[PDB]
């Protein structure tokens, strides 16, 4: 589990359910190109984003699908989405866990590098 | 500034006003001795709880009340309060601003110290 | 499993290892009771803390160790411990997760309460 | 103040100062274009990023660029930036104050809004 993406809901205290999350790898053009992407489970988890084989050293941009989950919520938000940037680094441990927590006008993202 | 204490909502991305605060002092006796008390303005700061000469070397709680203010929203919160303890003062005289992010089922805290 | 306790290191990103926590429950006279406690385990996580049968409504409080955690990895911080204050009521969800996030002068804390 | 930015160090409990920051505003053509950059002061507040006449609506982008602070430190931190993403001024002019909280592996980012 080279990726995993963890979200949750500060207003509720829950974990954020059915959020979109899309992945990206900078290209060579300094473009950001589709690399993969999915939905928050109940658990506000997504797994199964890529591979080990295919999680090569890059720079990768994760993007939250903030907006969208607040006003399915019928909640009146700030953000576009949540943006985390980050290098793919094989010198350090081996899996990624990108969490955030949300609230209407502000969030946190930690990521836990762990073997 | 010895001591000020900040507070912003994450909900409204606003400034919490009037947000009750009480701060204390651990005594000799290990208990918490009221020191100093107040409410933040429409800026959510809350200014003149302490004086140079009373904020003197010790081990201090700010209460910020973080239940009265939702409730006064008509929002029925998580916390009871947020409670910020530290040793001050132990190097010599330090500007301390208490800031607060609140929102219903989550907060954040951070210290500024100033020399 | 009723509490459980989950504590993450924002400055090494990882999960936050045999961090002290007290849980205490408010008595008759507002005193705070000892209740349970325990270390944070390589996953940063304490379970088994209480059970549904000792887990009665009232007021709690989490004392997270934080003061010591930074100290054994040579970091200089702030707080003295980070505090969580609660009451647990059997209306909502049946599960509490108080999880924090610790920076040397500054922490989070999200209650995530589901079923 | 149309746009200003605020950044803190959670390591230090500081103002986070020279921390070079980039607006980008979204073109008709969907692109990111040069909006307004510069750094943040001593007391880790940027100031006249815009003004009144030139901060039309839009979405916007504050590149908070984290990496380089960290790295002017001698440390080496997970994100290559920081990035609030967001609607401005489309029910009329706001004061928009973008504040962020960092830490190595880990940020916190706010928006306080004012009319």
């Amino acid at each position: 589990c080279p990726l995993m993406v963890k979200v949750l809901d500060a207003v509720r205290g829950s974990p954020a359910i059915n959020v979109a999350v899309h992945v990206f790898r900078k290209a060579a053009d300094d473009t950001w190109e589709p690399f993969a992407s999915g939905k928050t489970s109940e658990s506000g988890e997504l797994h199964g984003l890529t591979t080990e084989e295919e999680f090569v050293e890059g720079i990768y941009k994760v993007e939250i699908d903030t907006k969208s989950y607040w006003k399915a919520l019928g909640i009146s938000p700030f953000h576009e989405h949540a943006e985390v940037v980050f290098t793919a680094n094989d010198s350090g441990p081996r899996r990624y866990t990108i969490a955030a927590l949300l609230s209407p006008y502000s969030y946190s993202t930690t990521a836990v590098v762990t073997n």
